[PDB]
C-alpha cells in the first residue's frame, strides 16, 4: 500500500482490534494487556470496552527516534484493504501539513474503525482522546481531556498513570502538538523496534520495501 492519508489522533484503552487471533496471518496477535499495563498470555480476553479486562498495552505508544523519525501505532482503514491486508502492517507517513511537515512515522496498523475507503490513520498518542469507548474510564477511572481531541496542555500529562505518560508527552514533545496533520505513506518491513513492543510481525513482511531513515 502507499497513498495519501488523512490522521487523527486517540487513546481508547480497548484492546486493539489486531490483538484478536485470525484476522491476519501474523507470527502472533498483537499483545493486549490488564488493567496494570501487565502483557496477557491469552490472546482472546474479552475487550475492556466490551465488559471484558483486555486492554491497550502503554509500550504500543509512539517515540521519537530522532528528531525527524518517530516510530508508533495507528488504526488504520486503507483504501482497498482489509484487516487481512493491514494488521500489524507497517508504513512510513511522511507529514505534508501542520508543524510536523516534513516528519517521518513509521507506524504500524494495530487496530481499525476508520471509514472504508479512506485512507484513515488514527494515530495512537495517549491523551489524543477516548472517543465513542472510554474503555480508559473502566481501566482506571478516565483520563483527562476533551472526548474527542483529548487533553490541551502538556502539564495535563502530568495526571496521567506512568506506563502512559511518555507517550502523551511525546505528543507536544515530537509531533509539535500537531492537529490532524495529512501524510503520504509507504507500507514498509516493520522496525524490529515495533514488532518488539507489539508483539506481531506479519507473515509478509519482507516483501515489502526496508525502511530508510
Ligand atoms: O472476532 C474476534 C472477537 O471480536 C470481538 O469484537 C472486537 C472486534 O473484533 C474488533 O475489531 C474491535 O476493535 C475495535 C477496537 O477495540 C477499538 O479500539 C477501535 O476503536 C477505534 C475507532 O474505531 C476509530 O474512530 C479510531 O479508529 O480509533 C479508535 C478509538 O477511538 O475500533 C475497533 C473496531 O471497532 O473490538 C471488538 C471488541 O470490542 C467480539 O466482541 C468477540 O466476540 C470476537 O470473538
Ligand atoms: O474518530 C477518529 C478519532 O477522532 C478523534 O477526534 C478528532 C475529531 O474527530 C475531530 O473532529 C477533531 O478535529 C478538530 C480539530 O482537532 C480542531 O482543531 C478543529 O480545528 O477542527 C476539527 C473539528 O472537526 O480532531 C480530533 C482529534 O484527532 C478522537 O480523539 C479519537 O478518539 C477518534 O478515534
Amino acid at each position: 500500500a502507499s497513498g495519501s492519508g488523512q490522521s487523527t489522533r486517540y487513546w481508547d484503552c480497548c484492546k486493539p482490534s489486531c490483538a484478536w487471533p485470525g484476522k491476519a496471518a501474523v507470527s502472533q496477535p498483537v499483545y493486549a494487556c490488564d488493567a496494570n499495563f501487565q502483557r496477557l498470555s491469552d490472546f482472546n480476553v474479552q475487550s475492556g470496552c466490551n465488559g471484558g479486562s483486555a486492554y491497550s498495552c502503554a509500550d504500543q505508544t509512539p517515540w521519537a527516534v530522532n528528531d525527524n523519525l518517530a516510530y508508533g501505532f495507528a488504526a488504520t482503514s486503507i483504501a482497498g484493504g482489509s484487516e487481512s491486508s493491514w494488521c500489524c502492517a507497517c508504513y512510513a507517513l511522511t507529514f505534508t501539513s501542520g508543524p510536523v511537515a516534513g516528519k517521518t512515522m513509521v507506524v504500524q496498523s494495530t487496530s481499525t474503525g476508520g471509514d472504508l475507503g479512506s485512507n484513515q490513520f488514527d494515530i495512537a498518542m495517549p491523551g489524543g482522546g477516548v472517543g465513542i469507548f472510554n474503555g480508559c474510564s473502566s481501566q482506571f477511572g478516565g483520563l483527562p481531556g476533551a472526548q474527542y481531541g483529548g487533553i490541551s496542555s502538556r502539564d495535563q500529562c502530568d495526571s496521567f498513570p506512568a506506563p502512559l505518560k511518555p507517550g502523551c508527552q511525546w505528543r507536544f514533545d515530537w509531533f509539535q502538538n500537531a492537529d490532524n496533520p495529512t501524510f503520504t505513506f509507504q507500507q514498509v518491513q516493520c522496525p524490529a523496534e515495533i514488532v518488539a513492543r507489539s508483539g506481531c510481525k506479519r507473515n509478509d513482511d519482507s516483501s515489502f520495501p526496508v525502511f530508510t531513515p
